[PDB]
């Protein structure tokens, strides 16, 4: 459960998301592939419930009516095309399971789902499962209102609709095995693991119990005896009754705790600052690395939805943003996932976004489909966050060090940091209102190295700054407080 079953040599997945599946398989040969990208984390395929108002949401991806393969991301055959050729080009597939519940309790009956099943959620009936009210938690739960009243209680939290979401009976074999189903399919299919939605909100027994009916990754593109990379998304920050230790024993688990913390580190919040990032991760109460799955804002997250609040750091916030990214792309603790994302228009009101709940870049609920513009940048509205080059080059750099331990740090005890990886890299960070000049150990070979913030090293040469190593892996670095990139990165392969 705990290994991603990416490529040798590649070290990160990126969420496309809302992505279509088409525009996923020409992603994944046209540029994940080339790039080093390891996988992605795709949008929920299983049929949902067709919201209009308000039109479309983002959110009614994650009220299934059904496990057909049927969203506005394309059909089953465009599903299955997409694996098929993203793993023939050496990039995996992970598949967003929402298997806690079905649509929310209140949604009217009829045919308003992504491929036209029937659903009735007053009567409990999805007989395109099927399940009926047998199926449900209805009977379980004992507040008052039927809904989460109370996290401090572990028990109404599982038993309990979300907001109203129906809660299925995970505990039923039954609803087990039609859940085992769904994800065997998607197995078959060539996907190599899953983020379980909501598992907060299912007993880690009850989880276990249904991996335990998953079947081995396709011996075609994968060595006998794989099992499914598990990722368990569970928000745990202080105080409450549940941990996520509690699910170690089924796989890894989102550490939002992380992208928290760093946010308002980088923001500079209540007095903290970069140099205290020395003994970044467990040490900061995070779960241990080989349980970890990190990064810096989520879909979720970035639009205020969940844990973290406003110290989350987005593509709206471009300049601190990279420099996050770069931080966790460059630092050994977890496994990491890069966000990509569309623009919304945002409208603050009161502190609050009122446009939080917009759905991809469409026409007339048709989802746009990417375009890539002359410049490597996406087009219709997507912001394509993975194809920046400061992003993308730190992927790179996730690669190359990989395996390389964490050494050279250096801080002026405020926010103007460094640190390598062995001797296959080196990043320098400068967050102070002043500027930066100092000669550093590197611990890289002596050189010419093309920073690959600001550039790229193209066929001999950089388009950017170059750092220079001397013998003694000593080099001087120069960032002033104005650039744009306040960061500086080198590697053993951007060494000219
Ligand atoms: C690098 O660029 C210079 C011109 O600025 C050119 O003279 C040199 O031959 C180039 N080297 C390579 C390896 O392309
Ligand atoms: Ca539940
Ligand atoms: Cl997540």
């Amino acid at each position: 459960q705990y290994s991603p079953n990416t490529q040798q040599g590649r070290t990160s997945i990126v969420h496309l998301f809302e992505w279509r599946w088409v525009d996923i398989a020409l992603e994944c040969e046209r540029y994940l592939a080339p790039k080093g990208f390891g996988g992605v984390q795709v949008s929920p395929p299983n049929e949902n419930v067709a919201i209009y108002n308000p039109f479309r949401p983002w959110w009614e991806r994650y009220q299934p009516v059904s496990y057909k393969l049927c969203t506005r991301s394309g059909n089953e055959d465009e599903f299955r095309n997409m694996v098929t050729r993203c793993n023939n080009v050496g990039v995996r597939i992970y598949v967003d399971a929402v298997i806690n519940h079905m649509c929310g309790n209140a949604v009217s009956a009829g045919t308003s789902s992504t491929c036209g099943s029937y659903f009735n959620p007053g009567s409990r009936d999805f007989p395109a499962v099927p399940y009926s009210g047998w199926d449900f938690n209805d009977g379980k739960c004992k507040t008052g209102s039927g809904d989460i009243e109370n996290y401090n209680d572990a028990t109404q939290v599982r038993d309990c609709r979300l907001t109203g979401l129906l809660d299925l009976a995970l505990e039923k074999d039954y609803v087990r095995s039609k859940i085992a189903e769904y994800m065997n399919h998607l197995i078959d299919i060539g996907v190599a693991g899953f983020r379980l939605d909501a598992s907060k909100h299912m007993w880690p027994g009850d989880i276990k119990a249904i991996l335990d009916k998953l079947h081995n990754l396709n011996s075609n593109w994968f060595p006998a005896g794989s099992k499914p990379f598990i990722y368990q998304e569970v928000i745990d920050l202080g105080g409450e009754p549940i941990k996520s230790s509690d699910y170690f024993g089924n796989g890894r688990v989102t550490e939002f705790k992380y992208g928290a913390k760093l946010g308002t580190v980088i923001r500079k919040w209540n007095g903290e600052k970069m140099s205290y990032l020395k003994n970044w991760g467990e040490g900061w109460g995070f779960v241990p690395s080989d349980r970890a799955l990190v990064f810096v804002d989520s879909h979720d997250n970035q639009r205020g939805h969940g844990a973290g609040g406003a110290s989350i750091l987005t593509f709206w916030d471009a300049r601190l943003y990279k420099m996050a990214v770069g931080f966790m792309l460059a630092h050994p603790y977890g496994f990491t996932r890069v966000m990509s994302s569309y623009r919304w228009p945002r409208q603050f009101q009161n502190g609050n976004d009122v446009n939080d709940w917009v759905g991809p870049p469409n026409n007339n609920g048709v989802i746009k489909e990417v375009t890539i513009n002359p410049d490597t940048t996406c087009g219709n509205d997507w912001v394509c966050e993975h194809r920046w080059r400061q992003i993308r080059n730190m992927v790179i750099f996730r690669n190359v060090v990989d395996g390389q331990p964490f050494t050279n740090w250096y801080d002026n005890g405020s926010n103007q940091v460094a640190f390598g990886r062995g001797n296959r890299g080196f990043i320098v960070f400068n967050n102070d209102d002043w500027s930066f000049s100092l000669t550093l150990q590197t611990g890289l070979p002596a050189g010419t190295y093309c920073d690959v913030i600001s550039g790229d090293k193209i066929n001999g040469n950089c388009t950017g700054i170059k750092i220079y190593v001397s013998d003694d892996g000593k080099a001087h670095f120069s960032i002033s407080n104005s650039a744009e990139d306040p960061f500086i990165a080198i590697h053993a392969e951007s060494k000219l």
